[PDB]
């Protein structure tokens, strides 16, 4: 149907924008600290303390399959990046502080993605 040509042509559209949002997002994290999952052959126990992983290579594989329907699914493996990190590390550590200065920064990043979405539509 064209109905169903037209969601597709929405979702299409939201994934160029979510794209471009990622890109600005890790751009935020220079250390590359969030680039890639945890590994669990150097982090053997990460399962036990974290249920649901995320780092940006996986976010990047869900976008690129057109995984995200809207903004608040890609916002939430964002925050799950930041909040798995600031469980899983201590307050003095640079890879909890990393995480902060990355939720600090990335929040006027979709601040205005979240006005774009709603302004487009």
């Amino acid at each position: 149907s064209m109905e169903q040509v037209a969601m597709e042509l929405r979702l299409t559209e939201l994934t160029r924008l979510l794209r471009s949002v990622l890109d600005q997002l890790q751009d935020k994290d220079p250390a590359r600290i969030f680039a890639q999952p945890v590994s669990l052959k150097e982090v053997p126990d990460y399962l036990d303390h974290i249920k649901h992983p995320m780092d940006f290579a996986t976010m990047r594989k869900r976008l690129e399959a057109q995984g995200y329907k809207n903004l608040h699914e890609f916002e939430e493996d964002f925050d799950l990046i930041i909040d798995n990190c600031m469980k899983y590390n201590a307050r003095d550590t640079v890879f909890y502080r990393a995480a902060v200065r990355l939720r600090d920064q990335g929040g006027v990043v979709l601040r205005q993605a979240r006005r774009e979405v709603d302004s487009i539509g």
